[PDB]
């Protein structure tokens, strides 16, 4: 709809924003309203931005706005607030009357968090005041990455001294001094590293804690990210990243699992992102291509009822609403419409254990209803967990539940003890599988 | 870009990103002997001539008759079109390599990829089609919305369903209702109602063009497509699975309606998935294609695929190039009479198919199942002996198994070595 910032109607809409980033979205925008004299509410997916938004606007115009996030809650009464999603989830949502202009930055977030909080916006924000909710991104559904003027982009070829994902790094371009190199996995950023750290070229591996530069040549996952030391000349990109996808193996059932993928343009254009800060820039990879950006995984909407259970207690159903409201909003990534099935399997997960569940949840596990769940069945049948992981700590107590094969549910890593599928819960999530997902 | 690359004084790859003859004639006024390529040279709409017909300069083929003339022959043409580029059949993305990997040593000047519709395309508004949501209201139930009888009682409709099974299951339910449904999928008779009466159509993406009418299309908006599983049972299983629809087949189905005439698109989903990526199992059927058909050794399977890869613009898939071409070059001594077999039958893995009828009737094993795909070994009663030397799955398994073969021992190596 809008590459600049909507008016506010005088009935409800939903407005999407398609904007270079620099152009403050998250700044510009929310103080153009506020200025206008609305009340406006600003949601994004990281808590470091949300407090660093509110800084910029403290030091920059001496606005002082109100900040939400999980560690940390300022009010101060100024017409802007600052939030993450997952705060606003965990406030309850869309306050009665507090805001006539919901921003949900970052709108092609596709973390579960994101997605349930957008959804929830969307299915609220009318009802609760708002004259108008705007879906911003720098990369709506679609988009590839673009040329950048100070970035040179150069293919690598097969000649060179370095073996990279099947190509080549000539040993030169790596010793300028200054170079961020990704890699798809940790084990091979260690040994891509001691490739020469040993070969004395000076590498470091990222993954932990930050350990780095005024040269250097940094090799790391994702798990950096776009700020820190934004002077490097050159990135080298290995162009694939791993992400979390759900098989339906019917092993009893389904399977929450890792995939290596060619990385999407939100990947692509964020790597190559961190050189030509100013400087030139240039921008070495792999392969040129690239999947767009706007699709995600049935295994994110899994998440989503996870989070909905076991942080903001909704019970499936509800968060059945504010999903499906994300699901009939165009412009937004898209994926299997799977919210029957997810809504079924968890509404059959009854009497969890409240103790294991806040054990997970501390623990930071990536499913902590589901895993507080398995490890509930597996202690009332007096069975072992699947297997003896930390992801199953929460059940350290061997010696009585060590009788026997586990009562498998579901399979969220590897299974290495003996199991058994005929749990009424398991036989209950393949009804429902057989129930709520398509054939063919 | 918009518009015809100029031809250029060295040897260069041009993109065409030209809207929905075009442009191949107007090189050809300037002495230049083109080449264009497609998937099928039939027309475009299903009615007229066909796109090599004469009347040269200009040559019209496919992507299949290319790699089966072994390529790219001499200096026999200066400029050769791809069209429909963004297409991610098995034939399309081997032929297009091909050209990409021979054109400058047959001493051709200019490739030109053309697409209507290249990576990240998503579906734009039609002047002469209005688009309306399927609501939760109505008596027929859709793919988790519902249809109102009111919308396809009286007038001519298609509905795109994903599978035969949910045609036949809606038209049923159609049928009762006092809807005159018929159901179409491949195996059937355009005995799509012959006239210009009321007639619902629950049709699959068979029936191709056509001829209907279509006050409107409602659409399901998912799709079927063939997938690889790495299973590590014992290896992997190419499987089928219902993904969301891309813009393409978004694009395609909700054009059967509007042609002419004002028309209406009904749809379950407001969104598509971005056109631009494919799956590894098409990999897999490049090199199954080049040891079957066109004599093609895995290494210059690779060579033709790699060039597709270093090529931008194109779409992308995960880079198992090593890996297939791994698998296939340890898979030795098929039996030829078994590959003639699989290949005259149809199969979509004809080499696979053939090479573990060649592994059962060597250890006089019977096949995974007595299913269709396995009957070059129908004179069975020899080989019923015991379990299967189990590969890899290209179907359901039905015999015992065994999971000892050298062979997939060695597969095993290759995914674990090649895959990440
Ligand atoms: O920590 C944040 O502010 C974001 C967030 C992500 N998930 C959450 C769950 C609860 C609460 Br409170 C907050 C979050
Ligand atoms: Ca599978
Ligand atoms: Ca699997």
């Amino acid at each position: 709809d809008n590459s600049s910032p909507p008016a506010v109607p005088q009935s409800f809409q939903v407005a999407h924003l398609h904007a270079p980033t620099g152009s403050g979205k998250s700044t510009k925008v929310p103080a153009a309203y506020a200025a206008q004299g609305y009340k406006v509410l600003v949601l994004n997916p990281s808590v470091a931005a949300t407090l660093g938004f509110g800084a910029y606007m403290s030091k920059a115009h001496g606005v002082d706005p109100n900040i939400r996030t999980g560690v940390r809650t300022i009010t101060t009464g100024s017409p802007i607030t600052y939030s993450t999603y997952g705060k606003f989830l965990a406030d309850g949502g869309c306050s009665g009357g507090a805001y006539d202009i919901i921003i949900c930055d970052e709108c092609h977030s596709t973390d579960a968090t994101s997605i349930l909080g957008i959804g929830t916006v969307l299915d609220q924000a009318e009802t609760a005041g708002a004259r108008l909710v705007v879906l911003a991104t720098a990369t709506p559904p679609g988009s590839v990455t673009v040329s950048h003027p100070n970035i040179e982009e150069v293919a690598l070829s097969t000649t060179g001294e370095i073996p990279f994902y099947g190509k080549a790094i000539p040993l030169e371009v790596i010793k300028g001094g200054r170079h961020l190199i990704f890699c798809h996995s940790k084990k091979k950023c260690d040994e891509l590293a001691a490739k020469l750290v040993a070969l004395g070229i000076n590498a470091v591996a990222y993954y932990l804690d930050v350990s780095v530069i005024p040269d250097v040549v940094v090799v790391s996952t994702d798990a950096l990210m776009t700020g820190f030391t934004g002077d490097f000349d050159s990135v080298i990109d290995c162009n694939t990243c791993v992400t979390q996808t759900v098989d339906f193996s019917l092993d009893p059932t389904f399977t929450i699992e890792t995939t290596t993928l060619p990385q999407d343009a939100v990947s692509r254009t964020q790597r190559r992102g961190r050189t030509g800060r100013g400087k030139p820039g240039i921008y070495r990879f792999v392969a040129p291509g690239e999947r767009p950006s706007g699709m995600f995984d049935s295994s994110v909407l899994c998440e989503c009822y996870d989070a909905g259970c076991a942080w903001y207690e909704l019970m499936p159903a509800e968060t059945t609403v504010r999903l499906r409201a994300y699901m009939n909003t165009p412009g937004l990534p898209v994926c299997q419409d799977h919210l029957e099935f997810w809504e079924g399997v968890f509404t059959g997960l009854t009497h969890i254990d409240a103790h294991f569940l806040s054990q997970t949840k501390q623990s930071g596990e990536n499913f902590p209803y589901l895993v507080a769940y398995q490890a509930t069945v597996c202690a009332r049948a007096q069975a072992p967990p699947p297997s003896w992981d930390q992801m199953w700590k929460c059940l350290i107590r061997l010696k009585p539940t060590l009788h026997g094969p586990t009562p498998l549910l579901y399979r969220l890593g590897a299974v290495q003890n003996e199991v058994t599928l005929t749990h009424p819960i398991t036989k209950y999530i393949m009804t429902c599988m057989s129930a709520d997902l398509e054939v063919v």
